[PDB]
């Protein structure tokens, strides 16, 4: 027939890396550091670098065993391959943040299952293996819990207690991919934030990257440059924050992104000319892109003021994260994100109160605070305009009653 | 092959419109009022007629942008339409309902984004647009929240704080669609209620109409004349509440659904003779419809009380929802359900005593209140059923205990 | 085309059944007891046998409407008919265990609506049609409420309140199924627990068994003899329990599951050489296989504690939910699982402080109780670990700061 035709599923990988088939590539990219792999037919070496020499120094490992896959943090090294003939699929962790004198550890899967993803995440690591399993292991080497996986996985990444897995969770067509987001807590209350999703993705691309900002928060990367953030203030929706083909210059050029800070806001990624991912050597450097929400006429001031609001609203949802969990936050960001936010109503208070526009002027201030709406009521009753001033107070009567 | 067949994913659609092949086509027709769109070659003309004439006056519009998509509430008009070569994509609302002198507003959505469904909510407009986003706009025009969507819309409603999305979660086959729904709560406390769930429908229907009842709860219609409804007090499930097929006399004839009411239980809709949708001129008549849930041995007397029950049961959930969201509800209606399904109650209990069924009073006896679980020991007492009145009695007692 | 090819969608089964074909078949074999049915040209005959005799005594039926589908409960027999062109689909419940002299229900379902699936609860019965409805009713022969179900019906369980639904949510490709999972708690508070997750299997595995554990935890086995049960305590994930596979001589060799019970842990099932289910005569014996969690490196004996601690845990998380649900437990069996997997814990400790390996000692104290982690730092203070019994210290004293 000549219709819709079934897109083939995208293939595992490891967020921040290269593909296999290069002599000289990056097994992992992230804000802790690099693990690069030398392979050839005379030798394989793996060479771990930390961005602070002050965490651990340099290492370097003889790829015995040709693992494949590879991911870093503060803690340890995780080092997977799959299996041979004759020896099985195995994860390698190099424990060196270990007080003890046991810095190493390996273990062997079962017959005929082969390790496809890892990742680490504070105290913990896991692994999505070929018999859709995940296997849940501490640090230190502890077997934790395993359970089924939904589908192939993807990718996967972890942060604190936080576990980020995507997966196939259909078969899409016309060039579409059909991914679902499983989301874990496995703190001491094991929460499943997301049980399977859709995962949306730019129409007719396939999944670039994932993994957490420094601040906690699971974000994504499609092929399409658009890179989305979860919302955690609008329940648990996906939300883009940038648009890394805006700042590209031609269809071959890219960015090919390492991490991703919302204190300050930051998307650290590697510019790309002429493929998706940079060459080993010489050594990249990190460009810092700003983010930017897809908001309408962002030319204008009102577009621009608006998208400056929420950008500041999703980038502090956060610290009510950090909150909620016991985590350490500073109250200070706290207050300079408020400041900022009544700041920016403020402002367009204002504009929509040039304009002629009142009724705007109180949408506004249902966002403000109360010290905020008091202080619009008294713009308001300077310039005359004594209508906006009386809905502004009872706005204000009404803010004070939810208490 | 010789086997299953992709279905086509059915495109996007306002509720309560025509095609717009039709030279006179309907742009919406809901509990508010009408929409109109006369469009040939030589003007073409947008008309707005609202039900209760108090509200506002008739609105004629030049629809020199070609709007093609519309919505209609007791606050503002929306409108929308693609972009061309030349223009972008706009988002079109007339506030009338606005206390200032400024009752318009227009945004241009970015290069290459075309909106394909809106709806309209309590204060807020709502747009979903090719770039696979959801917009959110004050009814003044602020900018709201932006989240991606997990799939091509197919339709949208509103209603209070509710946003009704629903959209293809895969790919169908043989003739059936593969339909997802995400329903938020758009209040100060941001909740989504169902993450992309899968929507029920007959086999082989596609989606024909959605929206909320006049008391705020969501429902839908599919092509083969199926309404359901959102059952609040089972898990959020979906219920069928009415078969307009049953109403039909041929295969060619259809109901058009215009708008749905609980209290008193109405569908209000256009019978149309030959076609899915009725013809714009001459005005056609809105009938009555009852609502009847797919029950069991409807013709005797213990289904037919075991429908009325049911149904009586799943039209009064939302008088708990405005309840758990503060708003306005009369106790009256409240205590007028609760009288009306204890009478059919005690009458399918005496329905069961008269069958010589004694075990099926006693469970109908666990639906009844403490009063009249109370009544059915006397009645039981009455007419020498002496086992049954100890069953009871010990049911009476096991109720007094739950409190 | 030569690539991916749309999986057959596998037709709804009661588990513990054998196919419809036999002239001599199972119509269910569980814990409570079996139903055979033997069915030629001659006469048709519907046979129940209870394990425990004091229950109820052998029924025999004469089955003359050809019921297809039956399954058994320490309340009732629960039998269902598809349609014919001169009779409707058919629900017959025969009611033993009623205290009143009614002690047998039928209903007819609409016109052109077919039961394909049915299951038995406590007190209540739930049956899947051909109309993708879900229609539930008392054991005693009361409708009660009607819901859409989100795909065609595979199989459905029941157990006290919870309502255990798997169907296809979608289309697989190259022999693997699109299973959703939805799972009800029907009680005096109706919750959805499970709002059609993806069910996991087996790649190019069909489901074979569904059902509940005695103790009340969803359970199901494909095709590939993977036994996965419910993790209460991981999110509501699916955790493989045992693999049939294991204890099978060859490919032609299956295990056809009949029940699972966790206190004490047992798997029972029949052994068929030759074919997926066994014959009926003669009177197959039922074998008890041991459960065993797909863990690594097993035959060491850091895995094999890690098997044993992870397997006590999740076959007592039962324990818990009949405590949130008010049901009975026993608080000896708690008290006897703690200190079963405090006693590993402490194995597995020793084993590690014989490997030198000490931060691994501090993960696992993390798992043990206050009074475990302080006989760990006398264990440490012995033999001379003076670093690992000081991390202990620090551990019990956060401990203790967590209450």
């Amino acid at each position: 027939y000549d219709g819709p035709m079934p897109t083939p599923r995208q293939k595992p990988f490891q967020s921040g890396s290269t593909p296999l088939h290069l002599t000289h590539r990056f097994m992992v990219w992230n804000s802790i550091g690099i693990i690069r792999c030398y392979n050839d037919e005379q030798d394989n070496a793996i060479d771990v670098e930390f961005h602070d020499t002050s965490i651990h120094h340099a290492t370097h490992l003889s790829n015995t065993l040709n693992y494949t896959i590879a991911d870093l943090s503060h803690e340890a090294i995780l080092l997977a391959c799959e299996s041979t003939d004759e020896l099985a699929s195995k994860l390698h962790c190099l424990h060196f943040s270990s007080w003890d004198s046991s810095k190493e550890w390996i273990i062997d899967l079962p017959q005929n299952e082969d390790i496809e993803a890892i990742c680490l995440g504070q105290g913990w690591a896991a692994a999505a293996t070929s018999a859709l399993l995940l296997r849940l292991f501490t640090i230190g080497g502890v077997q934790k819990e395993v359970f089924s996986l939904a589908g192939p996985v993807v990718s996967m990444a972890g942060h604190g207690e936080q576990l980020f897995i995507v997966y196939h969770r259909g078969t899409g067509f016309d060039g579409d991919q059909c991914l679902g987001v499983q989301l874990l807590e496995l703190g001491k209350k094991k929460k499943q934030i997301l049980h399977g999703d859709p995962l949306p993705l730019t129409r007719k691309s396939y999944l670039a990257w994932i993994g957490f900002s420094a601040e906690g928060t699971p974000c994504y990367v499609d092929s399409e440059g658009i890179v989305r953030m979860l919302n955690r203030g609008l329940g648990n929706t996906w939300t883009p924050i940038c648009n890394t083909r805006e700042h590209c210059k031609g269809k071959s050029d890219h960015y090919w992104v390492v991490g991703i800070h919302e204190n300050p806001q930051q998307l650290r990624c590697i510019p790309c000319k002429g493929s998706r991912f940079p060459p080993t050597l010489p050594r990249p450097a990190v460009a810092i892109l700003s983010f930017k929400l897809p908001y309408c006429q962002i030319a204008t001031e009102k577009g621009q003021m608006e998208e400056q609001f929420w950008r500041s609203v999703i980038f502090h949802n956060h610290l009510d994260y950090l909150a909620k969990n016991g985590y350490e936050y500073e109250e200070s960001t706290k207050n300079q994100a408020t400041k900022e936010q009544q700041e920016l109503l403020m402002k367009m208070l204002a504009l929509s109160c040039k304009l002629e526009r009142e009724f705007r002027c109180v949408e506004l201030a249902d966002l403000m605070t109360q010290n905020a709406v008091n202080l619009a009521i008294k713009y308001a009753s300077r310039s005359r305009k004594l209508i906006l001033a009386q809905k502004l107070s009872e706005l204000a009567v009404e803010k004070a009653a939810e208490l």
